[PDB]
């Protein structure tokens, strides 16, 4: 039924973080419909566990919330620079996933954020060049 576009992301996510060289790639929706909803990690890529769907986010609050809030992304270059160990708790995927530097975009329909794309990487690998220019190939 829907489970061809479970399929579809998830296919598209892999390609996307092997092709543009990253450890981790996650993707965040609502998780219902009800008008106040919070926030999961739905998809993942590269990841080390499953404890990220333990993360329960209202909007504002992580990387996720962040990004559907002000549609705009969001970048840590270096985590262990930006962000002091025990600040890391108000990004929980950090913690869950060990990432050093992550990449989150808004994920774009009809002038609408309707998700996040999170891009990770682990053990002080720096992120890749990060084209300002992109597309929502989907």
């Amino acid at each position: 039924e829907a489970i061809i576009e479970d399929r579809r992301f998830q296919e598209t996510l892999d390609k996307i973080r092997k092709e543009e060289g990253y450890d981790f790639a996650a993707i965040a929706f609502y998780e219902s419909n009800k008008p106040s909803s919070p926030i999961k990690w739905h998809y993942v890529s590269g990841n080390k566990n499953n404890r990220f769907k333990l993360i329960i986010l209202r909007k504002g609050r992580g990387l996720a919330g962040t990004v559907m809030k002000t549609g705009k992304r969001m970048v840590i270059a270096n985590v262990g620079l930006a962000l002091g160990p025990e600040e890391k708790i108000d990004y929980p995927i950090l913690l869950s996933e060990s990432l050093t530097a992550v990449l989150a975009v808004p994920l774009w329909y009809k002038n609408q954020v309707y998700g996040v794309l999170l891009f990770g990487q682990r053990d002080g690998r720096p992120l890749p060049k990060i084209f300002d220019n992109d597309d929502i190939q989907r």
